[PDB]
Order: structure tokens, then sequence, then C-alpha cells
């Protein structure tokens, strides 16, 4: 099966190292990006499906690196149905679970936290809600977990540790040994960073992070309560861990992180999540909002903001997507400046603070959205011929 | 019925003329604020309910000036139950309907748009969801409405015109005459400002706004697509209309509006809404987020950010609330810096970009929240004795 | 637009005077039943859509004469989303509102009850949820309504009065004049019959019904509390009003009503509703269950039970549907005995107490269901070729 | 902690061996029934909570032995929120999971079905929705499960096998060995008995049941499609397994089973469930309706129908509740004839076919309902003094 997207005004690659591709044509074959170039690719198109981008912008499908899933497409935290479908219409094609703290009666012992992670991992792989690639089993560390539990979880398809600090495992002395077992058996590890619900140890320090050694510093701008700029500095300077900016966090610290990362050349490490469902709410346009806020308020190139939502995120998680390059999964968005925006194109809209209009979303090359029900309308909508 | 709130660390009034009150005790009598002062008000307490603010902050209950209600506490736009109850836990005690475009099969003729406005106006006055004061009937202007229709609507308790532009009445030549009739019969009038679903008339200009003469320029920072800075300049400089900053809008333009309003002495005109339910999502902490955003990013005193969410808004709508002053309705929040925040108090938290922890919320003096289920935890929680 | 259903094993007409049609082919043209006959009707089919009934049974689409709607497809009484599309998968193609007592903060004055009925009438005609024909505006009688109000409502498309007794109008002395105005202006009238919430007047008598003169005696078997058999006798014998058996009512009295009506030649007056959403629940297979219950427990022929759910109901309401006859609206079900049933066909299943499997549902000739998501599976499924 | 219920007009025990207790006073101590008797028990009450039954009826809290839970209080099958809370208002204080077929993306391998059962078992014991005792982890048998899997599940608190036939284990030849392992390690076993979704083997026979050896013959009257009377007779006569009559099943077969069980002395084996959520709907008054239907249509004493909903069910599952006897868990309903009913008391109402009014529900002696939101109003309401 073959699909060609033609007449592309701008291709944003999602790769921070070279964020724009000098090409106007993308060929998709058997769910993968096959070729990127010019009109020469249209000869020998055969019976391909043709999508006319009508001069608009193609980006990778967005990742939300911080979703609190609990099974299927219902969110108990805010009593919301169909929230994953809604996020897809905001461009989100892959979701990473940050753990399931809202699972009703969440099992908090070692066997229970394990069984829940296994359940959610298998269930989301069995059924992609609205076609979204949900990596749904992110184990919450609890006292009593052994190395064999991590071996068992890996056997059953679990490969993510959810926010360290959500369970009974909180201080680095207890966390580090488990994080070590996790890493030894192929897990990616997240860590809650910011204000906590405990009057004793109310915040999370750089030393905590440094000693625990997560792959991802979760909500570095707070969830929603932020760590100090002093601790931000130490995390940025003393580690190479991913620095996750979340929509449901502190915008001042988000700006600080973005600006300092630009100063220090650390933008490749910045990844976007929602941290929702949460007390804040549920925001299907959350990742686009992150991109618009960072680009429009923190003086980051909109193409680089796209990388923060896409390739930066898949780089940390080791996924074969989030980047427009041959061999990568064909998860793609066709978007434009929205009607009435001062901006001439999608990247211009992002830089101006306007959420772009999404026309088409592909997952594995298949059209799963042909007009977003959530974004404002694209000025130039893609047409599937 | 009498309630006394004692041991208050800071009183934020909601009145931009004097944002802080140098007092530590508040007396509530028969649903109204009766006295503001020192410990002398504790004399002859009697059977009064005593609330210990534990050295934290008292503000007015927040207004959301831009809610798209549709009956009760269910939002079809994002398939969300109990969203008003949720907003209450983010401090929202009064909501203004911006109209009901999501009402299923929304009647779009003159008789139908009127009937729906009357229905929702009466229904929300009959049943306050979770105790929230919802002004739920905001008529959407459609072709065929007469002055008599406005007289009838006023008789039946309707006094708000929802975002002009949501219905078939769009251009100023059609809108102006109806807004005249509305204003003649005691209505407050809202107007959609920014990008629209119309390709031909893609944006709403300042000329449109100046000609139509609404009381409120709805989502001046876009819903979510913003007008140009040049059009913002003109609305700010050529009118005295309220300028509504919404959570589901352009953050760059929100910053521009706030900073320019500060330079031009127009901060009293700025009011906060969510513009939700919408494509963006549903954000019960949305008004708090507006406050933190404007305070931490636009260099606005957090006390004045409170005014934008409270007294500025009730001033525009002529409501006897949103201000801590004798004779005003006793809608009050007790809040603090959240656990782990670098800030020492609630106002400090807001200026730092951290959502404050809400402990207690009163509506008409009655405790409707005793611990927020949505905000981070307050460092010092108020206790009802 | 033309559709032909061929290879029909049994046609059940919905007309109690002739419950079975000796034919095996139905032609639908422009949303209406055009012809019923044999294979000759297949000649020169041309571009026609062909549906192979696979030797199974065709019946009219079912009516639910007692639905408590409140706008769109959400039911606040039991916090249920998409209940109307669910009922469609139980074969329900038309719904009659019995009033909207669950509308949150339901307006209870004359002007409010009017405004709500107009709103719901218009909204449901604007948007058929899942394609279902919902007659959604059934005014609840309240003190203060005048004849001019009924004139206004009729002008705006309202033609139903909901259960008399749901509002402040309760006793026959107050009700009779209003019902008189209703009937004068072309309204159909329902009346609550059974146990009430008032300790003083705890029940409804035949005298009440005789004096009030509704078209439909709502929930004659109770909603859920039944009137006595003595009162049932008088309603059956002293009036010609429709006798509505509801799913959410008393099964002993349902049986009594069915058996006595058979004895007295009054089966044409028996009509089926759910009386849901209600305290009992929400039962999308409710009308089918009524048919199965009456056929299997009350010794009523299954074909006559079909009439009670279809033609008996549309006759009372004067709707051009519910009967398989030329010129009637092409609302049709193709159904069969369910897998594993002792019965050999759909009617046999109903008589045996087994809910039939629904394969196809047409509304105005368009396929809105091609396999029921709610019924057990049909042994022989219809196929659209 | 002590509670006394006084002024009771009738006590229905839930014990089929002695269905009525000739007493008017019940003492509850530390969550258990302490004593049953007369006025003498009111002596030296002290600080005991006193509940005045107002001359109405006390029964045990009802069981629903066939609930398809899937985590928390949301039901995906019918998109219903808060269904367990709703069932509590229908008197349901204990639920038995029949398995979780509706879990989104339900894991179907051995490891996954195990993980899911462990998760649900633990989660429902951690958090009782609305106070309801949910036995939530009922494993669905899948090919690949071993005796060791059952040892592991038992260790983690799982003790129920959900309907045999929901998963890849369908043939009695495959099921019997697994059911043996379950019984060896303390499990109670359910078995789907009725029409299936496999055309090849479309039903379940008595021989299937005899070979499999479940504890409960699930939905003996169909789910919703019934087995034949021929198979019913043999199950009744050749096994001593529990015969579950479900609300979402065939009423003719329900009547056949109840009547034949009365003739054969087998009423102690009859237990009640809903089989919901299901295609039929969600019926919070479903257990009450079961009692009303069997008492009013099948000539079963209403006190015996209560046993079928209570003590019969807890006997099968080995639970220390369902019966008013000293030492049993204090799960109790106070109920009456509903307003307007021909019946003078609660049992009379059930026999008459009228759902009784529930005033108070206790779980572990704690008042979880003080007025049912779902049943009609009790004539005489209990009052906590
Ligand atoms: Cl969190
Ligand atoms: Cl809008
Ligand atoms: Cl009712
Ligand atoms: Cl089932
Ligand atoms: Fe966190
Ligand atoms: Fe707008
Ligand atoms: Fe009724
Ligand atoms: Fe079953
Ligand atoms: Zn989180
Ligand atoms: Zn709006
Ligand atoms: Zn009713
Ligand atoms: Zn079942």
């Amino acid at each position: 099966s073959k699909t060609i997207i033609k007449n592309i005004g701008k291709i944003v690659s999602g790769d921070i190292k070279s964020p724009v591709l000098q090409a106007d044509t993308i060929v998709v074959e058997d769910g993968l990006i096959a070729a990127i170039g010019g009109e020469e690719l249209m000869k020998d198109a055969g019976d391909a499906t043709i999508i006319d981008a009508a001069g608009s912008t193609v980006t990778p499908g967005l990742l939300d690196t911080h979703v609190h899933v609990s099974g299927g497409d219902y969110a108990p935290r805010q009593k919301t149905m169909d929230f994953i479908s809604s996020a897809l219409h905001g461009g989100v094609t892959t979701m990473i679970s940050a753990g399931s703290p809202h699972f009703p009666g969440r099992p908090k012992d070692a066997a229970g936290t394990k069984a829940l992670a296994i359940t959610l991992s298998k269930s989301y792989y069995n059924a992609r809600p609205a076609g979204v690639k949900v990596h749904g089993g992110a184990v919450i560390l609890e006292k009593g977990l052994t190395e064999e539990d991590f071996i068992e979880m890996k056997k059953e398809g679990v490969w993510i540790v959810g926010e360290v600090g959500l369970g009974t495992i909180k201080n680095p002395e207890d966390a580090a040994p488990m994080v070590e077992w996790a890493h030894k058996h192929g897990f990616k590890v997240q860590m809650h960073t910011g204000g906590t619900s405990i009057p004793g140890s109310s915040t999370v320090t750089a030393d905590d992070v440094i000693k625990t050694k997560p792959d991802v510093v979760s909500h570095i701008n707070g969830g929603p309560t932020a760590i100090s700029v002093q601790e931000v500095d130490r995390i940025m300077d003393e580690t190479d861990f991913a620095m996750e900016i979340v929509q449901c966090g502190n915008p001042k610290i988000a700006d600080y992180v973005a600006r300092r990362a630009a100063e220090k050349g650390q933008l490749g490490r910045v990844i976007f999540g929602n941290d929702a469902p949460s007390g804040t709410g549920l925001i299907p346009l959350g990742i686009l909002r992150n991109m618009c806020q960072i680009a429009s308020m923190s003086d980051i190139d909109p193409e680089v903001a796209v990388c923060m939502a896409t390739g930066n995120s898949t780089a940390v998680y080791g996924l074969n997507t989030g980047v427009i390059a041959p061999g990568k999964e064909a998860d793609l968005i066709i978007m434009d400046t929205p009607l009435g925006s001062v901006a001439e194109d999608a990247m211009g809209a992002i830089a101006a603070g306007d959420i772009p209009g999404i026309s088409v979303v592909l997952i594995d090359g298949e059209a799963v959205v042909t007009k977003s029900r959530n974004t404002p309308p694209a000025k130039r909508a893609a047409k599937i011929l």
C-alpha cells in the first residue's frame, strides 16, 4: 500500500538537528516513510493514494509524554469520555503513560502495582483507542518489588516505569536500586519532580534526581507546583536526562527552562507532555498549546517547538516514529495557519501564539483524521484525492 | 446565620482601587459580608461558625466570564460530567454564560434561540450546580429577533446576550440594532473577537467592535485565534469596553494585552474567562491559571490578577459580589502557597506561576468546599471549628 | 432512491387488523414503502440497493411511547451517554417524549415549562440522535398556562402534552380545562396513572382519567407503582383511551391488562413504552422485552405484540409510520431467532421469551444499523448486497 | 460503635430455612448484627445511634450475583457513570463479578487474564464504590492457564472464576480441568448457560454443566437467550448447583424455573443477578424487579424471593452476610410499601408486583442511604434519630 503527500509548503522533520526538509513531496509505503523529495517522486506513483497538501505544512504526529491513562478512553479524574480520540484531533498520535494514579482503588502492593501495569500495557496494545499508539503500562514503584518482578513485567511487554514518587517508593535511597533493575531490563524511567503532597519532604531536589537517575525528569515546570530555578539549573547542568515541560504546570518555569536550554544548547532534551487527566483538567489541544506557548513566549523557533513535541520525545523513548525520515513510521499531520490568524503558515501561527488548524492526521500511513473536530479550521485544508 | 473567619494572613479585596485590606478578620451575616477588621470583631460571637484561616489568604470567589453551558453539569463538547462542580474546586463561584452553541440541535430561529435562552436562564437560577452561581441564559442573536423579544426575555429573567457572531447575526450592520435593543432593556452584551469559521470574513476587527458596541470584547486574545496587535491597540485606545482574556486563547496576545493595559492604565477593564467547554478542552483550574500566567509572565501584581478574576468582572456585569466589602455577597476563598512552592504565601505563589492551594470556598457564607479536590494542597489549610 | 428487501421469511405488518402480510419482497422508494409482494418486484431493479433478508423476519421499526428526554442523547437521571443510539440498536426508530422531569432545574412556571417544551421540540427536530425520530417536546402542565400558550406552542411545532401530574397541575379539576385547550389546538395528551409522591392523594383513579380525558393513559401498569385492578377495569371499560404498558412498571398488572384486553377485544388500544430514563434504569432492549414478556407470559400472539410496539402506537399519535403498507415511512427492522434459541424464527423467539437478534434497521429507507450491538446475534443476518 | 433499629413492623431474615423473624428490634455492634428481639434491647442504649423503622420492614442488603464490572464505577458497555452507586439505591450492598468482558482491550492470554483479575480483585477491595462490597476479580478462563496460575491468584486475593465461556475456554473438555484446579484452591466458579455467539455450538447443555461442575449455573433463564426446559429439568434434577435467575434474561424460563424449583423443593438453590451491564441495559432496580416478578408471577412467597436475593446467594459464595442473624455483617435495608400501592407492607408490595420504597440502607452498620434516589417513595420512611 502506497500514499503520496504532494504540494507541501513546508516539511518540519521533528529532528532538532535539521528541523526543516527542503522537499515538497512525501511517499509512504506499507506504513513507513519511504521517500522525501520533489515532483520526481510522482512519476512511478502507480495506484497510490494521493493527498494534496494544498501548500500547507506537514509535521510528525505529536507525542504526549505524560498521560495518566487508566484503561480505554474514559478518564475518572475529570469524568471525561473519549479523551484519547479528542487528543488525536489535537494531533497526538502516540501517548506515553506516566502511570495510573487515578485507577479506582489502585493496587499499591508489589504484586498489585505489577498486575495493573501488565493489564494496561497489554490492553492498550490490544486496542488503540481511535488508532492512537498508547504505551499504557507504566509501573508505579512500590515497596516489595524485586528484580524478578521487572523481568516478569518485561516478558509481558511492560517497558516503562511511571513517575517515581507516585507510590510508596519516594526517596532516592529506595528508588535507585529499583531504577537500576529497570534499566538493566530495558525500561525507560520517569520521575516526579516538583511539589509533593507530603508536609515533610515537600519538594524534589536535583540531588534526588541525580541519585535516582531517571531517563525523564517529569514535569520539570511542576505538576503543577514547580521546583526552584536553582534546582532546574542543577538538573540541566549536572545531568543529561530529558526535561519534560507539561501543559498543566508553571508557565514561568516553563519559560525559564526553555530560555536557559536555548542558552546552554540543551533544547534537544526538552520534551512535551500534558500531565493530564489531572486536577487542572483535560486538554486535547495541550501539546499544540505547549508548542505555541514556548515558541511565542520563550523565543524558540516554532520548528524547534515541533521537535520538542515529536523527535525529542521519541529519541528518549527509543520509538521508531516522531521524525520525518525514510524508515520511520508514517505518523503525520497536515496543518496550516488557522482562519483569521495574522500568520501566513502553520509555523508562523505557532510563533504568533495561534493554535494551527489540523486538516489530516495519518497513523501508520492511514488517515485517521480528515478534518480536526478540535483545532480552529486550517486556511488550506489537505484533500485526499 | 453568622460566620467569622479569623487569623487571616492577607486579605485580597478584588477591588483594583484598593487590592489589599489591612485586616485579619471577616464577619459574614445572612449570606453577606458584614465586617472586615481586627480581633475586636470576635467579641460577642455567640453561636457563630468560626473558621480559622490559619494565617493564609482570603480572596473573593472567582468568576469565569466565558462558560459555554448547555443545561445542568454536563458538557457535550468534550463529553464531560460534573465540570461546574470541578470548576468550583478551582475557586469558581460565579459563571457567566457566553452562550450555548453546543446545545444539541440548537434552535437557530428567533423563537427558538429565545426559548432556549429563557429555559437555561430559569433552569440555572432554579438549580445551582454544586452551589455555583450560574448566569446561564445568554441569548445567541439570530435573524428575526425583535425589540419585543428582548422585552419578553427580560421579563423572564434573561439579561445577557452571548457572543455576538455565534449565530446568523454576524456583521455590525445587523448586530448593532439588536445590541441597541438589548442595552435599552438592561442586557449585558458579549462579542466574539478573533478568527472565525468563515473563510470570507475570517477575522473580527476593531471597526466591527466599535460599531457594534458590546459591553465585553470576548476572548480578546482569541478563541483560540487572536486578532492582530494593531486591532488590540484600537480596541484598547478607542473604546472603554471590557477586554476579556481567556484561558483557551493566544498566550502571546494575552501577555501583550496585559502589558499594554498596564502601560495605558487600563487594567481595570481586563476580565478573565475560560472559553470552555471548547475544542481546547475543559480546565477547572483555568481562572487560577489565567491569574498565574498574567502575574508570572506579564509582570502584573498578583493582587491585581485577582481583581481581573473577581471585581473587574462583577463590575462589568453589575453583580453584588466579587469584592470583599460590607454588603457584598459572601463568596470567598481561603487559599495558600501550595506544598513545595518557593513562595511563602498565596499571592507569592501566583506571582511565581504556581497554582495556589485552595482549602475553603464559601458561597453566600456557606462552606461548599472544605478541601479542593483539584488544586495542589495548601501549606496551611483553613479549619472550620 | 430505491431499496428492495428480498427473500423475506415473514412480514409482520404492525397493523392489528392484519398482523401478517403474505409476501416476501418490499420495495422502498424515496423514504416510503412503495410496494409489497413477490419476486416480480425485483424485475428491472436497476440501480436499486438490494437487501437479502436471508429468510428472516421484517417488522416495522419500534416506538417507545414513554421516553424522558432532556436534550440530545445524554440521560442525567442515570448518568448515561448515547442512550438513544443504544435504543436504536434495540429496534427503536421513533420516540415519544413523556415530558422532561429530569431537565436540570426544570422551569416550572407557565413561561418556563412552555420555553422548555419549545426548545426540546425544535432541538430534536433539528438533530435526530443516531437518526432516531424523536418527538421531544412534551409540555408539562403547570399552573398559569393559558389557551394562548397552547396556540404559541403549536405555532412553534409542539404537539404533545407530557404526563399530566408531573407538574403543579395534578387534580382533574385543574387539568381538564388545559387538556381541553390542548385538544382544540391539535395536541396529543398523556396522563400519569398510578402511585404518586403525594401522601394526601397517593394514587390516580379512573374518575381522574375519565374527567381529564387524555389520549394516553400512561404506564397503566405503574411507573413503577400500579393502580388497582378495579381501576384498570374502569379505564378499559369506560374509556377508549390508549393503555400504555411500560417496561419500568408492574409485571403482574401488565399481565392482567394484556389478558383482560384480549378478553374484551381491546388489544388495539395497548401501546408500549419504557418509562426510562427513570429510577429503574435505562433499558435499550426495553420495547423488545415488553413484546417478549407479553407474548410469553400473557399468551398474546407475538405478531400482536409487534402491533403493540408499532402500529397501535402510531395510530394513537397519528404518525405516518409503524405499519408496513404503501405510502408509510420506510422504518423497518430485519430480525431473526437468536443463536441458540429453541425458536425457529423471530416471532417464535418472542413467544418463547427470547429477545430476537436484530440484523438491519432502516429509517426513511436508509440503513442506520447493519448489526445490532445490543441484541443477541440473529441466526440469519440480513445482508446489504 | 452501636446502632439500634427499633419499631420494626416485619423482619425478613434472608434465610430460606426460616424466612421471617418474630421480633421488632435489631442491635448492631461493631458492624455486625449483635441481637434480634424486643423492647428489652433498648435498655441501657447509651450513645447508640437509634434508627426508627416507623413500623416498616427490615431485610438483608441485596446481592447482585452477576455484575460485569470493569474497574471503578463506570460501565463502558452502556456508557454509564456511577452505576454501582445507583444499584445501592436499589438496595444492592454486595456485588459478585461475573467477569470483565467489557474491559477495553481485555487481555486474553493466560498472563493477561490473570493480571486483570488480580487488578480488579485488589482494586475493589481497596475502594468500595459508594460503600458497596464488590467482589470484583472474577477470572475469565483462557487457554494457557495452569494450576500454578490459580495458586498465584488465590495468594493475591482472587477467589472467583467468572462465566466459563466468556474466553477461549468454552468446551467442557477444556474447562473441566481448570475448574478442578480452581476448586482445589478455594475458588467459586460461574458458568455461562444459554445461547452463545458460536453458530456451531449455539447453546449449553445439561451434560456440559455436569461435566464442567460449576458452583453457579449462570443465567439459567438465558443471557438473554435461554436453554430449553429439557436442559433446565436435568440441571435441576441431576446437579445441586446454584440456579441463577437474571433480570436481563427470559421471563418465561424464569417463571418455569421458579415454579419447578418450588415443586421439586429446590428454591434454596435459586439466586438473583442482573447480568448487566449488558446489551439489555443497566437496571439498578434489577434485583428488586427479580423479586417482584418471581413473587407476583410465579406464586413464590415474597419472603422467599428475598432469600433468593440475599441468603441463598451468600450461602453459595460463603459470605458472612445476606442473613439477619447474630454475628452476620450488618448489611440491612429498611423498606416499605410505596405510596399509592394496594399493598399494606413491603412484602405485600413485592407480591403485588410493586417495587418497594427503600428508606435506609446500612452496610457494616453504617447508613449509606437515608432515602433511595431510585425506588418510589416508601409510605413510612425510617428515621435516624
Ligand atoms: Cl500527578
Ligand atoms: Cl466558541
Ligand atoms: Cl416519572
Ligand atoms: Cl455476557
Ligand atoms: Fe507529578
Ligand atoms: Fe468566540
Ligand atoms: Fe408517571
Ligand atoms: Fe452469559
Ligand atoms: Zn503526572
Ligand atoms: Zn466562546
Ligand atoms: Zn414517566
Ligand atoms: Zn454475563
